[PDB]
């Protein structure tokens, strides 16, 4: 519903999808062409190239934990 809560054992993550729906070439960057559950999105993938990794390269976004993780 615009905001996708990623229940975490170490603080939840408030990620605005409807918001992230843009700022991307033409979507299909994360999904890889196809909606639905993104494979077995693991905790490693998050910090990988499917959450942070992006920003790390996108040069846009927060990389801090408190930025992603919040109580
Ligand atoms: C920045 C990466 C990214 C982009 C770009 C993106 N999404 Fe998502 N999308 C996600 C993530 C992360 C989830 C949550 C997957 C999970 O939690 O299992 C998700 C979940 C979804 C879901 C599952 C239910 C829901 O409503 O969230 C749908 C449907 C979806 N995306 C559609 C799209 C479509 C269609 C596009 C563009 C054509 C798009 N998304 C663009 C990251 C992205
Ligand atoms: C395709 C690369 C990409 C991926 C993957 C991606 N994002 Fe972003 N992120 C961006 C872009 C682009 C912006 C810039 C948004 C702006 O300009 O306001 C951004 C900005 C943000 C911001 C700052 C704006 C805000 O809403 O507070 C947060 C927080 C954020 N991302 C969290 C996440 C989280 C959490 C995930 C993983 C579920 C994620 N992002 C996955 C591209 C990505
Ligand atoms: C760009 C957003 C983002 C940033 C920055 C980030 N994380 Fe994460 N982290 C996530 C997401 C998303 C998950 C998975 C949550 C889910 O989907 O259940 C996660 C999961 C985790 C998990 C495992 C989840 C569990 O099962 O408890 C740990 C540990 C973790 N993060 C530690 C950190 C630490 C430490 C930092 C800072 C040094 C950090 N994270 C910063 C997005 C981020």
């Amino acid at each position: 519903a615009d905001d996708i809560v990623l229940k975490a054992k170490n603080g939840d993550v408030k990620f605005p999808h409807k918001a992230h729906q843009k700022a991307v070439p033409d979507c299909k960057k994360c999904h890889e062409k196809g909606p639905g559950k993104i494979e077995g999105f693991g905790k490693e993938m998050a910090h990988g190239k499917g959450c942070k990794g992006c920003h790390e390269e996108m040069k846009k976004g927060p990389t801090k934990c408190g930025e992603c993780h919040k109580k």
